């Protein structure tokens, strides 16, 4: 059984905030449709314990969840159970990915990101849109899938949180990892960066690295086609400085690291990992790609270029870097 | 559920009894209380916009008193919590017909919610340690009130405070006669208002003019009186006073036909074999909660076991 304990005390407030709202839905009748009372709707909780549960939380905190009912539709819409969701992020905390912290559910099927309190504003003012966007392409895009967005406060300290679901395969290890943007300018990871275990890789490193993308041709059109899509989407919501996650999972080198210590090598559940991409019969090197629009939320508004140049200069690159 | 009420207080009451009791599965289970258990409580507040707004008031607070001891009363009483908090959520709890002491009995009869002043919260935290004391020394068996769950309620500028106890009476068997006595030497009558509700609540002065006769086989008797003389000790200890016998007749010719689970039905017990009326009767001791602060306690406890011991 759980009791959401962690070093982190956010991380405690987190969980309990989490299975708390999970919870609370279950005694909230499932609406026939949204309505605009829900898109600008919130719930806040705050708890003052006195010498109780002293051990596994903070006895002061706050946990504020933004649009309850919207993120309940959007993770249904992605195929997301709220059982599933609660016990993902409850049942273990979620660890580090080592400002804008992330951390990984511990089943490696969620992100959690540290984000500002203009970011919720912003995901506020494209909430409308961004929900009808979802319901007119089946929940089949490139797009982040935001599945929850929670206000946390303990000791004093007021953090923004918000759940997408992972890029990278739940189950397939990552082996080469990089953010592309291309257009502007020496976009390159630094030999800092380069030291790391999983670098964050960039665009001149995708070049210079002679990486290439072995999908079959149809594949490559179904995703540049959906990208374009949801490329042209951002666009029109004066979204920038957004950029295409991608993650390769190498079959042969996950074998020979798994030899140290019903789905074959090379397999995954696209149901699960909705952003995977086998390679063609013909890749020199059997590996899988999860590929995603990822880092949205920021506006135009606050030499530099504007939304819809910056659509066609990312569109152009990625196109020509297949 | 969603915990739906005209009432928003009980609206409010279902909310927190479910939020209290979840909240606790995920809290260990102690080897053993500790006087800081005994002073400890856990507050939530809660401010909705634009959510669950056909349910829930937007706007309330939710107070439960020391939960790690009133979770181990429940287990030292056979309560499930699960149970508990299904029979006070499933569905609302009904007022006793009823800004005074209101009654509000569980959907399925089994708990009483009481509403309190915070003079008997200060007056129950005062004898909490000594009450779960007694109730740990005598393996649950006692005709005192079971205290399950002490809460406190806020929605619009309304502040109530509640005490959930078991039931007196049976969950099924109907009771079609109910006295309040106490044996103190004073006129206890029931008003002709009271006499004329569906069921009244008799007093001491009624109960002899009416003969009234409890046929209780030996045995039971001298268990009865044991326990009774006991819990009253218990009581002129703790210098609480003005309480009472509550008795419950069920007439079982009036309707399996005179049986019950002792397991839910605990102050239940089955009248004699050569009894003129086939009769169950529920007795137990109630509202216990005034000190003598605000005849004394020994005096008082001498008046009421003389009289039960005189009406048997």
């Amino acid at each position: 059984n759980l009791y959401f304990q962690s070093m982190d005390p956010l991380l405690s407030v987190l969980m309990w905030g989490v299975n708390h709202s999970i919870n609370e839905l279950s005694h909230v009748q499932i609406p026939v449709m949204l309505m605009p009372d829900d898109f600008k709707a919130y719930s806040k909780i705050k708890v003052d314990n006195h010498l109780f549960n002293k051990e596994n939380m903070p006895s002061h905190f706050k946990f504020k969840e933004y649009c309850p009912m919207v993120f309940r539709n959007l993770r249904e819409r992605f195929g997301i159970d709220d059982q599933d969701f609660q016990n993902s992020l409850t049942r273990s905390a979620p660890l580090p990915n080592d400002g804008a912290r992330f951390h990984t559910s511990y089943d490696k099927r969620y992100i959690i990101k540290t984000i500002t309190s203009e970011d919720v504003a912003e995901m506020h003012n494209i909430l409308k849109k961004y929900h009808q966007y979802i319901v007119e392409c089946h929940g089949i895009t490139l797009l982040p899938q935001f599945l929850g967005m929670y206000r946390l406060n303990v000791d004093g300290v007021e953090i923004y949180v918000i759940v997408t679901r992972n890029v990278f395969s739940h189950r397939l290890s990552v082996y080469r990892k990089y953010d592309l943007k291309g257009s502007t300018v020496a976009r390159e990871a630094s030999d800092k960066e380069k030291a790391k275990e999983l670098p964050t890789l960039k665009d001149n490193d995708f070049i210079n690295e002679g990486q290439k993308i072995y999908i079959d041709d149809n594949n490559k059109k179904v995703f540049l086609e959906k990208l374009k899509k949801d490329v042209e989407f951002l666009a029109q919501l004066k979204l920038m400085d957004y950029s295409l996650l991608v993650g390769i999972h190498d079959v042969e080198r996950a074998e020979q690291e798994e030899v140290e210590c019903p789905l074959a090598p090379g397999e995954f559940d696209p149901n699960i990992d909705v952003y995977g991409i086998k390679c063609h019969e013909n890749s020199p090197r059997k590996e899988v790609y999860f590929m995603a629009i990822i880092d949205i939320l920021t506006h135009y508004d606050a030499s530099t270029v504007n939304p819809e140049q910056y659509s066609k200069r990312f569109l152009d690159f990625i196109g020509h870097i297949l």
